[PDB]
C-alpha cells in the first residue's frame, strides 16, 4: 500500500541556522517558512524543519540521511562544505564516493554518488559477511 | 548538486524484527540481508537497516519519516496496522489523513495522504502562525 517516502521532517533547535545551512549550502529551495518551521525541496525531496529550541541533537548511532549527487560534482561539493568548516562523521568505505556530514543540529548526513543498483551490483560481486539477495 | 533523497538508514537494534516490520508489515521489497544490515526497496525509496547493538531507539523529539499513500488505501491500512498492536505516537492534525505510527526500535513514521503542494495549498487558505511563502 505504501508508495515510496513522501517526507522527511527533522527538529532542529535553531530555525534560522538550519534554513540557511539547507537552503545555501545544500541548496534546498525554502517554500514556504513560519514561527516553527519551514518547508523545503530538493529534487522529489519534501523536507519539513520542526523548530524545537531545546532539542540536543541524536545520540550516536548510524541513522542517517543520504542525498544523491552526480559523479563529476562530488568533488567540488565536499570540497567547498569542508572549506565552509562542515564536520565529517565519517570517511567514506562503501561502494561509491561519499560525504559524511553533519547538520547544524548533528543530525547525519551523506552526499553519495551511486542508488541502490549500483550497490547490490558491487555487493554480487563482492558479498558481505552472511550477505544473502532477493 | 544535490539531486533528493538518495537512502534512509535507520540503526536498529533488533534486525530480524525490523525486516519482519518494513518487509512483511509495511510491503517493502528486500533485496539483500547480512550479518549486520538489511536493504530494502519501496517505490524509489532505498531503506537501509544497521545492526546496532544496544540501540535504544531516538529521545522523544518531532524527527521521523513519512511514506505515501492512496487515500483510497489509507483506512485500510491503519485499521490493519491498529489490529496488528502497532503503537501510535500522533494523533493526526496538519492536512491531508496521517496515521503516525513506531517501528520496533521507535522511529516514528507516518503514512500520509498528499504531498508539497498539496500542503502548500492548505496552508495558503489557513497559515501557521507568522506564514510565508515562496
Ligand atoms: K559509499
Ligand atoms: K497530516
Ligand atoms: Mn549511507
Ligand atoms: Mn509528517
Amino acid at each position: 500500500m505504501l508508495t515510496g517516502l513522501n517526507h522527511l521532517t527533522l527538529a532542529v533547535a535553531d530555525l534560522p541556522a538550519s534554513i540557511a545551512f539547507y537552503r545555501d549550502l545544500l541548496g534546498f529551495r525554502l517554500e514556504a517558512r513560519w514561527d516553527q518551521g519551514a518547508y523545503l525541496e530538493l529534487g522529489s525531496l519534501w523536507l519539513c524543519l520542526s523548530r524545537e529550541p531545546q532539542y540536543g541533537g541524536p545520540a550516536a548511532d548510524y541513522t542517517h540521511y543520504a542525498f544523491g549527487i552526480a559523479a563529476a560534482d562530488f568533488a567540488r561539493f565536499a570540497a567547498q562544505l569542508r572549506a565552509h568548516g562542515v564536520r565529517e562523521w565519517k570517511q567514506n568505505r562503501s561502494e561509491g564516493d561519499s560525504f559524511y556530514f553533519l547538520d547544524p543540529d548533528g543530525h547525519r548526513l551523506e552526499a553519495h554518488v551511486g542508488d541502490l543498483r549500483s550497490r547490490l551490483a558491487a555487493c554480487r560481486q563482492a558479498p558481505y559477511a552472511g550477505m544473502r539477495f532477493a
